[PDB]
Formats: structure tokens, sequence, C-alpha cells
């Protein structure tokens, strides 16, 4: 085909999860040829680890950010980035950590 800009459909300017639990973002999106896609934080490449707590799972339609067991400190500012070779968009959600 053509060929289409990315799009993040939308995504939630904030969400509110009470710490020790497991954080699930899906996120949806647009683009072609598929778009690559980065999250970040603090300016920094979040990178999926299949040790850690924090996961990525890409498809062609949807980005889905897992958080094992947040903490406060997991807490702040998180950047959805797409890119493909007709444009880029990008998106932040404020994730925020309740106590106890």
């Amino acid at each position: 085909g053509p060929g289409i800009p990315p799009k993040i459909e939308a995504l939630p300017s904030d969400i509110s999860i009470d710490e020790g639990k497991v954080l699930t973002v899906a996120c949806a999106f647009t683009g072609e040829p598929t778009p690559e896609v980065t999250w970040s934080c603090g300016g920094r490449k979040i990178h999926s680890q299949e040790q850690g707590r924090f996961h990525i799972e890409n498809t062609d339609d949807l980005t889905t950010l897992i958080i094992m067991d947040v903490q406060k400190q997991d807490g702040g500012l998180y950047t959805l980035s797409l890119g493909n070779e007709f444009g880029s968009d990008s998106a932040t959600v404020n994730i925020h950590i309740r106590s106890i």
C-alpha cells in the first residue's frame, strides 16, 4: 500500500495504581509500515527485560507496557514514541503510585 504515518490512537494523561501491584498499560496505534515503538522515562529508553520488572509487548497495532510489583520510585512521566518512514507521534502518561 501507500504507507500511513504513525498515530497513537489514544494514551491516558494519567493513571493511578496501588503500590505493589502489576501495572499494565495498553495503547493502540496505526501506521504502515509498522512503527518502531519506544517507551521512555527520564529521557531514557525502557528495555523489555526477561528477568526484570519492566516488560514491553508490541504487535502490529498495540503496544503494552508492563511494570511488575510497582514501587513509588516507578512513578512519573512515561513517554510513548512511534516512528516510521512517513512520520512520528508521541504521547505522555503520568503514572501515580498510591502509598500503602
